[PDB]
Protein backbone atom coordinates (compact mmCIF):
# COMPACT_ATOMS: atom_id res chain seq x y z
CA UNK A 1 0.00 0.00 0.00
CA UNK A 2 2.30 2.34 1.02
CA UNK A 3 4.51 2.53 -1.87
CA UNK A 4 7.64 5.04 -2.77
CA UNK A 5 6.95 7.71 -5.35
CA UNK A 6 9.55 6.62 -8.29
CA UNK A 7 8.15 3.33 -7.59
CA UNK A 8 4.96 4.28 -7.92
CA UNK A 9 5.22 6.65 -10.75
CA UNK A 10 6.60 3.63 -12.48
CA UNK A 11 3.69 1.79 -12.37
CA UNK A 12 1.29 5.07 -13.17
CA UNK A 13 0.21 3.99 -16.78
CA UNK A 14 -0.40 -0.30 -16.29
CA UNK A 15 -3.08 -0.61 -18.09
CA UNK A 16 -1.42 0.54 -21.32
CA UNK A 17 0.76 -1.59 -23.70
CA UNK A 18 3.34 1.53 -23.95
CA UNK A 19 4.91 0.83 -20.15
CA UNK A 20 8.45 1.95 -19.28
CA UNK A 21 9.21 -1.84 -17.80
CA UNK A 22 13.00 -1.01 -17.41
CA UNK A 23 12.19 2.75 -15.40
CA UNK A 24 10.80 -0.04 -13.03
CA UNK A 25 13.15 -2.73 -12.97
CA UNK A 26 15.67 0.79 -12.11
CA UNK A 27 13.51 1.96 -9.85
CA UNK A 28 12.59 -1.43 -7.48
CA UNK A 29 16.41 -2.52 -7.90
CA UNK A 30 15.73 -5.26 -10.00
CA UNK A 31 12.65 -6.16 -8.12
CA UNK A 32 9.92 -5.52 -10.47
CA UNK A 33 7.46 -8.34 -9.97
CA UNK A 34 6.98 -7.53 -6.05
CA UNK A 35 5.58 -4.26 -6.78
CA UNK A 36 3.74 -5.11 -10.21
CA UNK A 37 2.35 -8.03 -9.08
CA UNK A 38 0.84 -6.79 -6.19
CA UNK A 39 -0.91 -4.18 -8.71
CA UNK A 40 -2.06 -6.79 -11.03
CA UNK A 41 -3.35 -9.43 -8.65
CA UNK A 42 -4.87 -6.19 -6.23
CA UNK A 43 -6.70 -4.97 -9.78
CA UNK A 44 -7.90 -8.57 -11.17
CA UNK A 45 -8.71 -9.41 -7.29
CA UNK A 46 -6.26 -12.64 -6.88
CA UNK A 47 -6.51 -12.89 -3.46
CA UNK A 48 -10.47 -12.24 -2.94
CA UNK A 49 -10.65 -14.92 -5.34
CA UNK A 50 -8.13 -17.60 -4.06
CA UNK A 51 -8.85 -16.26 -0.17
CA UNK A 52 -5.11 -15.02 1.21
CA UNK A 53 -3.76 -11.66 2.58
CA UNK A 54 -1.03 -9.57 1.25
CA UNK A 55 1.23 -11.26 3.66
CA UNK A 56 0.97 -14.25 2.14
CA UNK A 57 0.88 -12.56 -1.88
CA UNK A 58 3.89 -10.42 -0.72
CA UNK A 59 5.96 -13.47 0.87
CA UNK A 60 5.10 -15.59 -2.81
CA UNK A 61 6.24 -12.91 -4.40
CA UNK A 62 9.37 -12.59 -2.36
CA UNK A 63 10.62 -16.37 -2.97
CA UNK A 64 9.61 -16.37 -6.23
CA UNK A 65 11.34 -13.23 -7.33
CA UNK A 66 14.82 -14.59 -5.34
CA UNK A 67 14.55 -17.50 -7.42
CA UNK A 68 15.11 -15.31 -10.45
CA UNK A 69 18.85 -14.77 -11.45
CA UNK A 70 19.64 -11.28 -11.40
CA UNK A 71 22.94 -12.28 -13.30
CA UNK A 72 21.16 -13.28 -16.60
CA UNK A 73 20.71 -10.63 -18.68
CA UNK A 74 16.88 -11.78 -20.06
CA UNK A 75 16.13 -14.44 -17.92
CA UNK A 76 15.59 -12.73 -14.86
CA UNK A 77 12.56 -11.22 -12.71
CA UNK A 78 11.95 -8.10 -15.32
CA UNK A 79 11.22 -10.53 -17.92
CA UNK A 80 8.73 -11.95 -15.96
CA UNK A 81 6.83 -8.85 -15.14
CA UNK A 82 7.26 -7.78 -18.65
CA UNK A 83 5.15 -11.01 -19.40
CA UNK A 84 2.79 -10.71 -16.58
CA UNK A 85 2.14 -7.23 -17.97
CA UNK A 86 1.76 -8.50 -21.83
CA UNK A 87 -0.54 -11.18 -20.14
CA UNK A 88 -3.02 -8.96 -18.10
CA UNK A 89 -3.16 -6.60 -21.09
CA UNK A 90 -4.57 -9.62 -23.33
CA UNK A 91 -7.08 -10.59 -20.20
CA UNK A 92 -8.38 -6.73 -20.31
CA UNK A 93 -9.48 -6.99 -23.96
CA UNK A 94 -12.89 -7.28 -24.99
CA UNK A 95 -12.70 -10.54 -26.45
CA UNK A 96 -10.52 -12.50 -23.96
CA UNK A 97 -13.27 -10.83 -21.08
CA UNK A 98 -15.95 -12.69 -22.61
CA UNK A 99 -14.63 -15.93 -23.34
CA UNK A 100 -12.41 -16.85 -20.99
CA UNK A 101 -13.74 -17.63 -16.86
CA UNK A 102 -12.09 -15.81 -13.61
CA UNK A 103 -10.49 -19.31 -12.55
CA UNK A 104 -8.21 -18.25 -16.31
CA UNK A 105 -8.02 -15.03 -15.65
CA UNK A 106 -6.04 -16.13 -12.03
CA UNK A 107 -4.45 -19.30 -13.92
CA UNK A 108 -2.57 -17.14 -16.85
CA UNK A 109 -1.33 -14.13 -14.37
CA UNK A 110 -0.04 -16.97 -11.68
CA UNK A 111 1.43 -19.11 -14.50
CA UNK A 112 3.10 -15.65 -16.02
CA UNK A 113 4.59 -14.63 -12.54
CA UNK A 114 6.71 -18.60 -12.16
CA UNK A 115 6.97 -18.87 -16.23
CA UNK A 116 10.96 -18.55 -15.96
CA UNK A 117 11.77 -19.36 -12.08
CA UNK A 118 15.34 -20.14 -11.61
CA UNK A 119 16.33 -20.13 -15.06
CA UNK A 120 20.14 -20.59 -15.59
CA UNK A 121 20.45 -18.42 -18.74
CA UNK A 122 21.18 -21.53 -20.79
CA UNK A 123 18.57 -23.35 -23.76
CA UNK A 124 17.24 -27.01 -23.08
CA UNK A 125 19.92 -28.04 -25.53
CA UNK A 126 22.71 -27.03 -23.64
CA UNK A 127 21.36 -29.07 -20.70
CA UNK A 128 20.74 -32.49 -22.36
CA UNK A 129 24.17 -31.71 -24.25
CA UNK A 130 26.58 -30.92 -21.12
CA UNK A 131 24.47 -33.42 -18.88
CA UNK A 132 22.99 -31.35 -16.15
CA UNK A 133 21.26 -32.17 -13.26
CA UNK A 134 18.13 -30.68 -14.22
CA UNK A 135 18.20 -33.01 -17.87
CA UNK A 136 18.82 -35.93 -16.08
CA UNK A 137 15.76 -35.16 -13.69
CA UNK A 138 13.91 -34.56 -16.49
CA UNK A 139 15.05 -36.66 -19.37
CA UNK A 140 15.71 -34.61 -21.86
CA UNK A 141 12.10 -33.75 -22.27
CA UNK A 142 11.07 -30.12 -21.25
CA UNK A 143 13.94 -29.67 -19.11
CA UNK A 144 13.29 -26.18 -18.05
CA UNK A 145 9.57 -26.07 -18.58
CA UNK A 146 9.16 -28.43 -16.28
CA UNK A 147 11.50 -26.95 -13.48
CA UNK A 148 10.05 -24.15 -14.22
CA UNK A 149 6.25 -25.14 -12.53
CA UNK A 150 7.66 -27.78 -10.27
CA UNK A 151 9.78 -25.55 -8.65
CA UNK A 152 7.39 -23.08 -8.33
CA UNK A 153 4.87 -25.22 -6.58
CA UNK A 154 7.62 -26.36 -3.96
CA UNK A 155 8.21 -22.92 -3.01
CA UNK A 156 4.51 -22.22 -2.55
CA UNK A 157 3.12 -25.30 -0.45
CA UNK A 158 6.27 -26.41 1.10
CA UNK A 159 6.15 -22.89 3.04
CA UNK A 160 2.89 -22.02 5.28
CA UNK A 161 3.53 -18.41 4.89
CA UNK A 162 4.17 -18.23 1.10
CA UNK A 163 1.34 -20.86 0.33
CA UNK A 164 -1.05 -18.60 -1.44
CA UNK A 165 -3.22 -21.79 -2.41
CA UNK A 166 -4.02 -22.66 1.73
CA UNK A 167 -7.62 -21.54 1.58
CA UNK A 168 -9.25 -23.47 -1.55
CA UNK A 169 -11.45 -26.21 -2.00
CA UNK A 170 -9.69 -29.30 -3.30
CA UNK A 171 -11.34 -29.25 -6.47
CA UNK A 172 -10.33 -25.63 -7.22
CA UNK A 173 -6.77 -25.90 -6.41
CA UNK A 174 -6.91 -29.43 -8.45
CA UNK A 175 -8.30 -27.60 -11.28
CA UNK A 176 -6.26 -24.04 -10.81
CA UNK A 177 -3.14 -26.58 -10.61
CA UNK A 178 -3.61 -27.94 -13.78
CA UNK A 179 -4.57 -24.51 -15.93
CA UNK A 180 -0.94 -23.44 -14.67
CA UNK A 181 0.92 -26.35 -15.16
CA UNK A 182 -0.50 -26.53 -19.16
CA UNK A 183 0.10 -22.48 -19.63
CA UNK A 184 3.89 -23.00 -18.25
CA UNK A 185 4.85 -26.40 -20.06
CA UNK A 186 3.22 -24.03 -23.41
CA UNK A 187 6.05 -21.65 -23.40
CA UNK A 188 8.71 -24.35 -25.07
CA UNK A 189 10.19 -24.03 -28.09
CA UNK A 190 10.02 -27.63 -29.57
CA UNK A 191 5.60 -27.37 -29.21
CA UNK A 192 5.68 -23.71 -30.91
CA UNK A 193 4.22 -25.30 -34.63
CA UNK A 194 1.84 -27.06 -32.78
CA UNK A 195 0.03 -24.67 -30.25
CA UNK A 196 -0.17 -22.22 -33.22
CA UNK A 197 -1.68 -24.69 -35.93
CA UNK A 198 -4.30 -25.68 -32.86
CA UNK A 199 -5.18 -22.09 -32.78
CA UNK A 200 -5.90 -21.48 -36.26
CA UNK A 201 -7.34 -24.50 -36.72
CA UNK A 202 -10.01 -24.98 -33.82
CA UNK A 203 -10.78 -21.29 -33.32
CA UNK A 204 -10.00 -18.95 -35.97
CA UNK A 205 -11.15 -20.89 -38.97
CA UNK A 206 -14.18 -22.01 -37.14
CA UNK A 207 -14.90 -18.79 -36.35
CA UNK A 208 -13.90 -17.26 -39.59
CA UNK A 209 -17.13 -19.61 -40.69
CA UNK A 210 -19.71 -18.28 -38.14
CA UNK A 211 -18.93 -14.47 -39.04
CA UNK A 212 -19.76 -14.82 -42.19
CA UNK A 213 -23.19 -15.49 -41.70
CA UNK A 214 -23.53 -12.37 -39.44
CA UNK A 215 -24.22 -10.64 -36.36
CA UNK A 216 -27.79 -12.55 -35.23
CA UNK A 217 -28.24 -12.80 -32.07
CA UNK A 218 -28.70 -16.71 -32.28
CA UNK A 219 -25.61 -16.85 -34.41
CA UNK A 220 -23.40 -14.91 -31.33
CA UNK A 221 -24.65 -17.59 -28.54
CA UNK A 222 -23.60 -20.44 -31.15
CA UNK A 223 -19.94 -18.38 -31.15
CA UNK A 224 -20.44 -18.32 -27.77
CA UNK A 225 -20.85 -22.03 -26.37
CA UNK A 226 -18.33 -22.90 -29.09
CA UNK A 227 -15.44 -20.51 -27.74
CA UNK A 228 -16.36 -21.32 -23.69
CA UNK A 229 -15.64 -25.12 -23.96
CA UNK A 230 -12.69 -26.92 -21.69
CA UNK A 231 -10.74 -27.43 -24.86
CA UNK A 232 -10.75 -24.33 -26.45
CA UNK A 233 -10.19 -22.01 -23.31
CA UNK A 234 -7.38 -24.64 -23.00
CA UNK A 235 -6.04 -23.72 -26.52
CA UNK A 236 -6.08 -19.43 -25.80
CA UNK A 237 -4.68 -19.62 -22.70
CA UNK A 238 -1.77 -21.81 -24.90
CA UNK A 239 -1.80 -19.23 -27.37
CA UNK A 240 -1.89 -15.85 -25.02
CA UNK A 241 0.92 -17.45 -22.55
CA UNK A 242 3.46 -18.16 -25.35
CA UNK A 243 2.09 -14.36 -27.12
CA UNK A 244 2.63 -12.53 -23.28
CA UNK A 245 5.81 -14.23 -23.41
CA UNK A 246 7.28 -13.04 -26.85
CA UNK A 247 5.98 -9.76 -26.97
CA UNK A 248 8.90 -8.04 -27.10
CA UNK A 249 8.98 -6.94 -30.99
CA UNK A 250 5.36 -5.78 -30.59
CA UNK A 251 6.91 -3.50 -27.66
CA UNK A 252 7.79 0.31 -28.55
CA UNK A 253 10.95 0.80 -30.31
CA UNK A 254 13.69 1.64 -27.65
CA UNK A 255 11.90 -1.31 -25.69
CA UNK A 256 12.04 -3.33 -28.82
CA UNK A 257 16.00 -3.09 -29.15
CA UNK A 258 17.02 -3.62 -25.15
CA UNK A 259 14.86 -7.17 -25.26
CA UNK A 260 16.85 -7.88 -28.17
CA UNK A 261 20.29 -6.77 -26.92
CA UNK A 262 19.76 -8.68 -23.25
CA UNK A 263 18.31 -12.41 -25.50
CA UNK A 264 21.34 -12.08 -27.97
CA UNK A 265 24.15 -11.43 -25.23
CA UNK A 266 22.77 -14.32 -22.76
CA UNK A 267 23.12 -16.52 -26.38
CA UNK A 268 26.73 -15.26 -26.76
CA UNK A 269 27.56 -16.48 -23.30
CA UNK A 270 26.61 -19.60 -23.43
CA UNK A 271 28.48 -19.84 -27.52
CA UNK A 272 31.51 -19.02 -25.67
CA UNK A 273 30.83 -21.60 -22.59
CA UNK A 274 29.52 -24.63 -25.58
CA UNK A 275 33.13 -23.76 -27.42
CA UNK A 276 35.45 -23.58 -24.46
CA UNK A 277 34.28 -26.44 -22.84
CA UNK A 278 34.06 -28.57 -26.56
CA UNK A 279 30.08 -28.98 -26.58
CA UNK A 280 28.24 -29.23 -29.95
CA UNK A 281 26.75 -25.51 -31.02
CA UNK A 282 23.39 -25.58 -30.95
CA UNK A 283 23.18 -21.86 -32.20
CA UNK A 284 26.07 -20.62 -34.33
CA UNK A 285 24.39 -18.26 -35.51
CA UNK A 286 24.46 -16.84 -32.29
CA UNK A 287 27.57 -15.93 -31.75
CA UNK A 288 29.04 -12.37 -30.23
CA UNK A 289 31.85 -13.07 -33.22
CA UNK A 290 29.83 -13.25 -36.18
CA UNK A 291 25.94 -12.17 -35.13
CA UNK A 292 24.47 -9.82 -36.86
CA UNK A 293 21.72 -8.61 -34.47
CA UNK A 294 19.02 -6.74 -36.95
CA UNK A 295 19.69 -9.24 -39.21
CA UNK A 296 18.78 -12.13 -37.07
CA UNK A 297 15.74 -10.61 -35.21
CA UNK A 298 14.32 -9.92 -39.15
CA UNK A 299 15.08 -13.79 -39.09
CA UNK A 300 13.02 -14.37 -35.95
CA UNK A 301 10.22 -12.32 -36.57
CA UNK A 302 8.98 -14.09 -40.31
CA UNK A 303 9.95 -17.39 -38.74
CA UNK A 304 8.06 -17.52 -35.35
CA UNK A 305 6.66 -13.96 -34.52
CA UNK A 306 4.55 -13.13 -37.62
CA UNK A 307 2.16 -16.18 -38.06
CA UNK A 308 1.85 -16.20 -34.52
CA UNK A 309 1.28 -12.63 -33.70
CA UNK A 310 -1.12 -12.21 -37.09
CA UNK A 311 -3.79 -15.16 -35.36
CA UNK A 312 -3.73 -13.89 -32.01
CA UNK A 313 -4.16 -10.30 -33.75
CA UNK A 314 -7.51 -11.98 -36.08
CA UNK A 315 -8.73 -13.18 -32.37
CA UNK A 316 -8.19 -10.45 -30.08
CA UNK A 317 -7.77 -7.81 -32.30
CA UNK A 318 -4.36 -6.12 -31.29
CA UNK A 319 -3.48 -2.78 -33.58
CA UNK A 320 -1.20 -1.20 -30.85
CA UNK A 321 0.90 -4.73 -31.03
CA UNK A 322 0.98 -5.16 -34.96
CA UNK A 323 1.52 -1.38 -35.56
CA UNK A 324 4.88 -1.47 -33.49
CA UNK A 325 5.53 -4.46 -35.05
CA UNK A 326 5.92 -3.05 -38.48
CA UNK A 327 7.61 -0.26 -37.42
CA UNK A 328 9.90 -2.52 -35.39
CA UNK A 329 10.49 -4.67 -38.30
CA UNK A 330 11.26 -1.85 -41.07
CA UNK A 331 13.82 -0.39 -38.08
CA UNK A 332 15.75 -3.46 -38.13
CA UNK A 333 15.95 -3.09 -42.32
CA UNK A 334 16.89 0.63 -42.30
CA UNK A 335 19.97 -0.79 -39.81
CA UNK A 336 21.64 -2.49 -42.54
CA UNK A 337 22.75 0.94 -44.84
CA UNK A 338 24.67 -1.35 -47.47
N1 LIG B 1 13.48 -11.11 -29.66
C1 LIG B 1 13.88 -12.36 -29.40
N2 LIG B 1 14.74 -12.93 -30.28
C2 LIG B 1 15.13 -14.17 -30.03
CL1 LIG B 1 16.23 -14.84 -31.19
N3 LIG B 1 14.81 -14.99 -29.03
C3 LIG B 1 13.96 -14.39 -28.18
C4 LIG B 1 13.46 -13.11 -28.29
N4 LIG B 1 12.62 -12.83 -27.22
C5 LIG B 1 12.65 -13.92 -26.51
N5 LIG B 1 13.43 -14.91 -27.03
C6 LIG B 1 13.66 -16.25 -26.49
C7 LIG B 1 13.12 -17.33 -27.39
C8 LIG B 1 11.78 -17.36 -27.73
C9 LIG B 1 11.35 -18.31 -28.65
O1 LIG B 1 10.02 -18.17 -28.95
C10 LIG B 1 9.43 -19.01 -29.95
C11 LIG B 1 8.08 -18.25 -30.24
F1 LIG B 1 7.37 -18.11 -29.09
F2 LIG B 1 8.34 -16.99 -30.67
C12 LIG B 1 12.26 -19.21 -29.18
C13 LIG B 1 13.58 -19.12 -28.76
N6 LIG B 1 14.02 -18.20 -27.89
MG1 LIG C 1 11.24 -20.68 -20.79
ZN1 LIG D 1 10.03 -16.84 -21.02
Amino acid sequence: DDVPPRIARAMENEEYWDFDIFELEAATHNRPLIYLGLKMFARFGICEFLHCSESTLRSWLQIIEANYHSSNPYHNSTHSADVLHATAYFLSKERIKETLDPIDEVAALIAATIHDVDHPGRTNSFLCNAGSELAILYNDTAVLESHHAALAFQLTTGDDKCNIFKNMERNDYRTLRQGIIDMVLATEMTKHFEHVNKFVNSINKPLATLEENGETDKNQEVINTMLRTPENRTLIKRMLIKCADVSNPCRPLQYCIEWAARISEEYFSQTDEEKQQGLPVVMPVFDRNTCSIPKSQISFIDYFITDMFDAWDAFVDLPDLMQHLDNNFKYWKGLDEM
